[PDB]
């Protein structure tokens, strides 16, 4: 086989193993949870 296959073959055995997220949604009991739901998703903090 040539390379655009063997391309091809390594996708098919990269999503045969792959699932997808389970991150949970955004929690409205009080404005404590969403505002650290908020904080927390932000490339700086996550940097830091």
């Amino acid at each position: 086989l040539t390379v655009d296959q063997r391309r091809w073959e390594d996708l098919k055995s990269r999503l045969k193993i792959a699932q997808p997220l389970h991150l949970p949604p955004r929690p409205d009991n009080d404005g404590f949870r969403a505002k650290m739901y908020d904080i927390t998703q932000h490339p700086f903090f996550k940097r830091t």
